[PDB]
């Protein structure tokens, strides 16, 4: 007997017609579109197409009610209590409609999907209420826009609106079109948990909404969806000062060794067919077996996918639901009927808006189909002989989101994790998920994290704000010859180059005196410094104290020659440059310090074992120096990411290079690897761009304008970009640690 | 050819007969006694016996010199960082020196112990740098008073010395009377450092300078050594306000599974043996082998074992060195001709102060060699048949500091770590150290921890002090009966008890109003508490999610009840009690908060894989409150203690029990598990030293008085002990967590 639906019914035939939730109340319906229950082709519900008029009362409702909301922790985390409390009392609701909304089996929807929904409110509610006492340096960001996708909605809502209410925030989010309802119901119980009206705002539509809050006067937005929607996002958002997240799904590798436990991966991946949809954070689609073990494991998968149930979505014992919408039915249909390789095999599957499981097996590492975008319940498989091939097979995709690794030696597991490119990798396990652990993407997968600590400075900015210096126009001279040899060059893989379009500025001091000249670097000197740092990704793998002791160098060796560089200052500027030198020689000491103590995080999980949040570096990054502070800027933006494992290329202040290139030396001085800091001089209107589109670096930090050209130039590869503010003058180091950081957690066993 | 000592001799020579090093500069030569080179009997140098006045002396320099010390942390790190270069430097000269003055091997010197003590002066620099901003809540503590041993004596002092130096501390150091020469070359290299006068003292001599420095006007005394000077110290300090942290041994148990990697475990057990002496974190010496590989480990160790070259512990091919000192030599013997279990097999040995690797196999679990400290170069071993028996066998000690296990299982070894009750467990190895890494011990192997972030709070203190209230007396009345069934009992094992003695007094109001009677507990109420407690232990196993959720019942019930909990502080106080009501249920949702989200520390080291600083629970804790706050208080003290795990029994405010008498109700409407909150009331003098005193408690919070009867009493099982300040209206929760959590270093492969 399938579960009844019965009250599900009762509630939007209460519901009616819907319009909006906005300001605390259900706006008039207005121009409708039907949701279809998609396993009986039903409409559900008709629902309002959003107008730009409703986007914008959303977001003035948000902001009237955001200063209040924000000034008292303790309350906003009585409301999550109480909005968790609603989703436990009313979990059979809430399951039975995602199930007739989006398709999927009732026995996820019940198991899964609201459990870990009640649970995100739970665990956020304490954030609140630790907030002011321990995130004191950090305040709310105001108002978020949020745009989740189909394949999880009360999720995908559940992991939007706790954390951003959590930190003070309040929140326009608007729901896939196709998955409405229980985003709906979500508003339909704000009420009762004491949300104050206009502390949450549902509004629904298809992309056309999306964009219009996206561009809205939003403080931050939040979006969970395609890569491509993800990069317009970028775009439509660059140099707004708008804070940025972006979960751009890519299904992970599922990487089984030799000697792992065949029957429980098997059934791991089997239990993950019907999961690993649409862009949620999964691993599995994408299956790399040892070539020992591969033949066995491809036939008991094969009967395992035989076993899996496929029928009526409200039915407990059925584990393939109906795909959401004919739309994705097509798409399904469409990439298995543009493939040529392999060998496909599908189970039975019954009429309908039903597709079966299906394995495209026999494929070679380069085939295609390993690199696409995989959709519907498919995966696709290859073999490989060494663990090292396995990392190289794993990585060889534009993604970088979870993975997992089946190994039953305790050695071979804990190797492989931290050389997979992913936000996360799972341990003879798939598909972990939990409030406290954070979950969130690389490269084409995004930028951000959801869950846990790390999850919530997103969520925020500092308390007290700081400002970038303006810009400082480069002093002008009469423009005699030099009969001296004062040219500074470029200092790229570790040692000085001439500039490859081979142009010089003379520099001046502020009467006009010719200091010297300075280099004009190009997009071919970037592309070298940028070979420089590829070739220098062994700095990326050193042990936090061989990094101290490179940083406790340069600041000796800098400290050696502090008069020199003051009076460099002063020649440039004609202000003393005693406490600019000091200041830089104090940023070198406090990198060093922290290079092997930043620690990653242990979160207890209610489910097996640990989830470990490791550091990691970026890799490799791009940075445009201010004008001001033509030494502490450099040395302060260089010092914590190098002390973080990154290689860095810098841009120095483009009105006063000559502290820079003084600099050479004390990096040559100090033994810094080759290509793990690379120093160009110059135009930043030549170099900003490049540096932004450059689709081997893997952030930009631009703190010297050209905010908007950067952030969407970064959508190219969707690096991490930061455009400020920075202020030399200011102590930014514990900051700084976090933009030249990703967090990998890692789901290992532990009693 | 063995190193050349010529160096060493001349330092030696320079020095002539020593004196102390006190406010920067050496001492003039005393009362003087050898320190003679155990491998050639030869007197290596006159050092002096300290007086009382040599202390004096030591202890007035440190604290003069303390407050410019303390005021500039990039000073401290400059200095600190000097050391590490000077170590370096001169790494051959201690390493040398060491070897002399002990007798052990010089590869071990020369590759182990001045290698770590480098990296720990390099390593804590970092903190001394980043203590102000990272750290702005704590100050230093201001003179420390620190005894070390005889078996790592530069290591010791590295160990003691960086953290207190790094957090702007001075010191007071005494090294062992057998190995005086590496401390007394680390003082004539402070001067070189730029050490100010009297940051540094080092003062020479046996127990009794010991005990004078123990006694001294110090702010804090750290001791490693053995377990019965740990309680003497802890006797000779109890009342005083110092801080304590104490290492006291017990050598760790060395589990070997049927899946271990045989070859690797053998290996690192020999290569163990000579390291594995005195008072340090170790784990070797209590060897448990799985019946099935028992008999092959064992016809493999004892082969290895006969590899071990013993000899001129000069010579670096050497692996067993001399005996520190023929009363240790005598103490081996003795241990050995004490013992009949077992089968005692020893290597071949050379004549003198040599004592050869011997194993004693063959016993069993129950036997005294497997519990008895061991001395020397001795393993015991026994065998187990299921991993849950090798965990009874492990933890059946009065010891607890580190432990190894061997398994090539991914799922067993990390299933086994937890289980083992230690502040170190290392996974396929043993013996693994790092600055980052925090060790120490729990049970009778001590308390507090040194290393990592951990290992500073102890030499700090808050940065604005606290007071706790002074005591109230209890309201007297007329004595008139009651008529009304008004005698509040106790709560123990989730249930309202009879006190064992059947005495209760009559509680009155302000102005003499009879409100009821409150019962006296007796020693027996504790102990029917304690079982209670144990009864409970399921509660330190439970998840975080869990004791969240039982928390937020907590601060919902009482909020349910909150104006009937103000009505009864004011009967008993005279004062409003609202603002203690709501302070109370805040302090409840902030441990709420807490329960799910106070994480471990992941440690990058520059060994094989990571350290995982977890954290665990405490135990049993006993907590006496103070009279004011009649709930808060006690709210205060038990939901931080219960949201780490603990079980806890709290004697209520002795002067206004009856807020915690009618807590009993919110505990059992809470489904609070019977025994993880038991409440006592009562007068403190019948209950402090019982509670501080029993050998079933973990630790005891005396918030009401007492401290040098509970501190004191105390040194009985070595629980932890916390006397305070605590002041009920402060927000003391993030504090408390630390007085209510352990930390267990667990060190796992990671690539
Ligand atoms: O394709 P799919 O449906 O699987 O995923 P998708 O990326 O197209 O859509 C995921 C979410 O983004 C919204 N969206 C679509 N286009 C958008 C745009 N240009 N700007 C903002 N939001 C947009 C969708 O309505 C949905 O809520
Ligand atoms: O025996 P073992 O020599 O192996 O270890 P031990 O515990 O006796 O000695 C370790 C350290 O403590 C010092 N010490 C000894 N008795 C002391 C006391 N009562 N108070 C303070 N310090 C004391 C020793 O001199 C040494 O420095």
């Amino acid at each position: 007997a399938p579960e009844s639906a019965k009250e599900a019914y009762a509630w939007l035939a209460e519901k009616g017609d819907f319009g909006h939730f906005i300001g605390g109340a259900w706006t008039a319906p207005g121009d409708l579109f039907a949701t279809v229950n998609p396993a009986t082709g039903q409409t559900l519900a008709q629902v309002s197409q959003a107008t730009q008029a409703d986007v914008d009362a959303a977001v003035k409702a948000a902001r009237k009610a955001q200063p209040a909301w924000a000034k008292d922790g303790a309350a906003r985390a009585r409301v999550l209590y109480a909005l968790a409390r609603l989703l436990q009392k009313h979990a059979r609701l809430f399951a039975v409609l995602e199930t007739l909304d989006n398709g999927k089996p009732i026995r996820e929807a019940r198991d899964i999907d609201v459990p870990l929904a009640q649970r995100h409110f739970y665990h956020h509610a304490g954030y609140a209420q630790l907030m002011g006492t321990e995130m004191p340096d950090r305040a709310p960001l105001g108002v978020c826009g949020q745009v989740i996708p189909w394949n999880f909605p009360l999720l995908m809502l559940a992991w939007k609106i706790a954390p951003a209410l959590a930190m003070g925030n309040t929140v326009v989010l608007k729901p896939a079109e196709w998955t409405p309802l229980t985003a709906l119901l979500f508003a339909d119980i704000c009420g009762q948990a004491g949300v104050p009206a206009g502390v949450v705002n549902i509004v629904t539509g298809d992309g056309a909404v999306g964009e219009m809050i996206v561009t809205a006067q939003v403080d931050k937005v939040a979006f969970t969806g395609s890569t491509a929607v993800g990069r317009r996002i970028r775009e439509a958002t660059a140099g707004t000062g708008k804070a940025l997240s972006l979960e751009l799904g890519g299904k992970g590798p599922y990487v089984v060794c030799d000697d792992a436990d065949i029957d429980s991966a098997v059934e791991g991946l089997v239990d993950a067919i019907w999961f690993n949809q649409g862009q949620v954070c999964c691993a599995g689609s994408r299956l790399l077996v040892q070539e020992g073990i591969a033949d066995v494991f491809h036939a008991k998968l094969r009967a395992r996918m035989d076993s899996l149930r496929i029928g009526d979505p409200l039915d407990k014992c059925i584990d393939i639901g109906a795909m959401v919408h004919p739309d994705q039915l097509a798409r399904v249909r469409d990439m298995v009927a543009a493939n040529t390789d392999g060998e496909v095999y599908q189970t039975a599957v019954p009429a309908g808006c039903y597709y079966p499981p299906t394995l495209i097996s026999g494929l070679a590492p380069a085939s295609p189909l390993m690199q696409q975008e995989i959709f519907g319940p498919v995966l696709v498989s290859t073999t490989f002989r060494t663990p090292a091939e396995a990392v190289e097979i794993a990585n060889n995709t534009a993604y970088g989101l979870a993975a997992s690794v089946w190994s039953e030696n305790v050695n071979l597991a804990l190797d492989l994790a931290p050389k997979l490119v992913a936000g996360i990798v799972w341990i003879n396990g798939t598909n972990m998920m939990d409030a406290a652990a954070p979950f969130g993407g690389v490269r084409e997968s995004g930028f951000g994290r959801e869950g846990g600590w790390e999850g919530l400075a997103g969520y925020t900015r500092p308390a007290i704000a700081t400002k970038s210096p303006a810009a400082v126009a480069a002093y002008t001279g009469d423009g005699a010859a030099d009969g001296l040899d004062r040219t500074a060059k470029l200092y790229i893989g570790g040692k000085q180059t001439r500039p490859d379009g081979g142009y010089s500025r003379a520099v001046y001091g502020p009467k006009g005196k010719l200091l010297g000249h300075a280099s004009l670097s190009n997009r071919k000197d970037l592309r070298n410094a940028v070979e420089a740092m590829n070739a220098a990704s062994g700095w990326s793998r050193t042990t936090g104290h061989l990094r101290a002791q490179i940083l406790y160098f340069i600041g000796e060796n800098l400290s050696a020659r502090a008069d020199e560089f003051a009076n460099r200052i002063k020649d440039m500027t004609g202000k003393d440059g005693k406490a600019e030198v000091a200041a830089s020689i104090d940023r070198l000491f406090s990198a060093a310090a922290w290079a092997d103590k930043y620690d990653g995080q242990v979160k207890g999980v209610p489910l097996r074992g640990v989830a470990l949040a490791m550091k990691e570096p970026v890799g490799k990054i791009g940075i445009l120096c201010p004008d001001a502070a033509p030494l502490l800027g450099l040395v302060s933006l260089m010092a914590p990411a190098i002390a973080m494992g990154n290689r860095v290329t810098l841009a120095a202040s483009e009105a006063f290079p000559l502290a820079a290139t003084d600099f050479y030396q004390v990096l040559d001085t100090s033994d810094v690897p080759a290509g793990v800091v690379n120093i160009l001089t110059g135009a930043h209107a030549d170099l900003a761009e490049p540096m932004a589109r450059h689709l081997d670096l893997d952030a930009v930090w631009g703190l010297s304008g050209h905010a908007q050209v950067i952030e969407a130039a970064s959508a190219g590869n969707l690096k991490r970009s930061w455009t400020g503010p920075f202020d030399p003058a200011h102590d930014h180091t514990r900051d700084i640690l976090s933009h030249a950081t990703e967090v990998k957690t890692i789901w290992v066993p532990y009693g």
